[PDB]
């Protein structure tokens, strides 16, 4: 008889429940630890699954090392399993596909196969507000990107360039970090100066003079509040009853409220021109089904667009300054270009003249290669995906992770990849371009192929639409920096390592540089 054993299960269950609440808790710990380790070992037997990176702590997965040095993580994984592999991240299984084929597999994936908004909505909806970007169907996103692109035209850029220049000179004149009319040399932290320069120039151009004027008041503090709410933690803890989160939410309401105030006032004046992104969205934000964006959605879309461009651009100009700080040879070469194109500084900078500064654009290009702001782009897998030329199947509920920034740093695709060399882009200074066929997902014709090893602006339906705005802003900014100042490192200092745990791969601060005026007696005019 074995029925005596079935009794003994029951008995065992009872004897278990009467263990001391000390031993019983550790069992509550030690059991999932063992099952996890067992499940992985069984998972490796499955060959329609990409290799899974081993980990001890359940749920947490490889979060720590991935968070701290994702490119070094990816390299070790790549050496062991090749380009396709999975790892556990805070409850989620990420399947990484490295290299150009990975770009193709994720960026060009079927709309039915993956979802970005499913990956990203928690990160962004709390910050931007409802109804826009990733809080709406992909088809709504496609048209929003079309609306915003409508204020990012060549003629807009011609009008923005002098507005941006004015803000940069204003910042050199009035900021305590510079004060060039009073000081001929000084030390700055680029992680302090660049976010300020960035929001000032982006506000003035995209949002207009009134909105820029508000950053000169206490209202600036709300931007700082909202800004602090744009962080990776939102991936895990989007909302939780703390101080941090209420300021953020308050800020969102307060800032969207201000844009709406301006919007409603411009319409109640028939004062709707072609100045800024606000005018533009007012005139052009009706979807194809005839539904119009609400004033709230318009305001929210403004916040999203300003916030995203804030962090990518601010990090990029910081890195540019940092790399040039140890390359007086490159500052020198850039200065010669400025003198040539602007006739010794006589000519006023314009959008057309910016396009005749290939070395400057190449410098932005090379900084975006060495410092892709977003080291990992995500999609949630919605339908089972088979990985071509493999037996691999990525089951729904997984996430795919693509990382062009990792490929940016591979010697195979960029010789001496960890060397800053703007001349690798000689006669190839364009922000990006297509090597063949194009396609349109609803916001303009863009490259069909996404196989370039250089993809700072992504590709496919979720491709950036800010690239030309960013080059315009970075271009004006760096053209004025170069013409006005030389700079270098404090003794024994050099380019800092990136902080891969922040929203963007900004430098680990404080990252200080020492500036000095090229023309000590040059004064910046205007009232203050
Ligand atoms: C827990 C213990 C801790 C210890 C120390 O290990 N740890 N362990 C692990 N980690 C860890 C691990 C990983 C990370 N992150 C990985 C994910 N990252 C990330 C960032 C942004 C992303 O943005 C998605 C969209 C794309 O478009 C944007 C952006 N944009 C594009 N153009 C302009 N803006 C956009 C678009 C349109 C708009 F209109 C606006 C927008 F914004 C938003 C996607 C991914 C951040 C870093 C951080 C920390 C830890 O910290
Ligand atoms: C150096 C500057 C920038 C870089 C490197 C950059 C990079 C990117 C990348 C990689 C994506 C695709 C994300 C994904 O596929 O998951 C993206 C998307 C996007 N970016 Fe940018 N970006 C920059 C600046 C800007 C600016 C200045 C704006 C607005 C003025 C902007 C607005 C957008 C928008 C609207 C999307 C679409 C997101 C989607 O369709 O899912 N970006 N950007």
């Amino acid at each position: 008889i074995v029925g005596e054993a079935l009794e003994y299960v029951n008995i065992g269950l009872s004897h278990f429940l009467a263990l001391p609440l000390a031993q019983r808790i550790s069992l509550i710990i030690i059991i999932p630890f063992i099952y996890n380790i067992v499940w992985q070992l069984l998972y490796s037997l499955r060959k329609d699954r990409p290799p899974l990176v081993f980990y001890w702590i359940p749920w947490v997965g490889s979060a720590v090392v991935y968070g701290m040095k994702p490119y070094e993580f990816f390299e070790e994984c790549q050496k062991k399993y090749g380009d396709i592999f999975s790892f556990v991240l805070l409850g989620r299984v990420m399947t990484v596909y490295l290299g150009p084929k990975g770009h193709e597999f994720v960026f060009n994936a079927k709309l039915a196969d993956v979802s970005a908004e499913a990956a990203y909505a928690h990160l962004t909806t709390p910050v931007f507000g409802k109804g826009v970007i990733f809080d709406c169907p992909n088809s709504r996103l496609m048209e929003q990107k079309k609306f915003v692109k409508g204020a990012l035209t060549k003629e807009a850029f011609k009008s923005y360039v002098p507005l941006i220049a004015e803000e940069v000179y204003k910042y050199f004149r009035d900021s305590k970090n510079f004060r060039l009319n009073e000081r001929t040399t000084g030390t700055i932290d680029v992680m302090v100066t660049q976010p300020e320069m960035t929001i000032f120039t982006a506000s003035r151009s995209l949002l207009g003079k009134e909105m820029r004027a508000k950053l000169d008041t206490d209202f600036a503090y709300l931007y700082s509040d909202l800004d602090k709410g744009f962080t990776p933690i939102n991936f895990v803890f989007p909302n939780l009853p703390l101080e941090h989160y209420r300021k953020r939410d308050h800020a969102q309401k307060a800032i969207s409220g201000t844009y709406m105030s301006l919007i409603k006032e411009r319409r109640k004046n028939n004062d709707i021109q072609d100045r800024d992104l606000i005018d533009s969205l007012m005139k052009n934000s009706t979807y194809k089904d005839g539904v119009k964006m609400t004033d709230q959605e318009i305001a929210n879309l403004l916040i999203g667009v300003l916030m995203g461009g804030q962090h990518t651009s601010a990090a990029t100009s910081a890195w540019i300054l940092l790399h040039l700080a140890e390359r007086p040879d490159v500052q020198q070469e850039l200065y010669e270009e400025q003198m040539r194109v602007l006739d010794g500084g006589k000519k006023e900078l314009t959008y057309d003249l910016l396009q005749e500064m290939p070395l400057l654009n190449q410098t932005i290009k090379e900084t975006l290669r060495m410092h892709h702001p977003l080291h990992s782009l995500f999609r949630k897998v919605m339908k089972d995906m088979h990985v071509p030329n493999t037996s691999y199947v990525i089951p729904a509920g997984y996430h795919v992770l693509v990382s062009p920034g990792y490929t940016h740093l591979r010697d195979e695709y960029f010789p001496n990849a960890h060397q800053f060399n703007i001349h690798r882009w000689n006669n190839d200074s364009a922000s990006s371009y297509s090597v063949g066929e194009e396609v349109d997902y609803g916001f303009g014709a863009i490259s069909k192929g996404v196989s370039s090893p250089y993809l700072p602006f992504g590709g496919g339906r979720h491709r950036c639409i800010g690239e030309h705005f960013a080059y315009c802003q970075l271009g004006v900014l760096m053209s004025i920096f170069i013409r006005t100042l030389k700079w270098h490192y404090p003794e024994g200092k050099t380019v800092p390592p990136p902080d891969f745990t922040s929203m963007v791969t900004l430098p680990t601060g404080p990252a200080k540089i020492i500036w000095e005026k090229r023309n000590p007696e040059q004064k910046i005019g205007g009232r203050h």
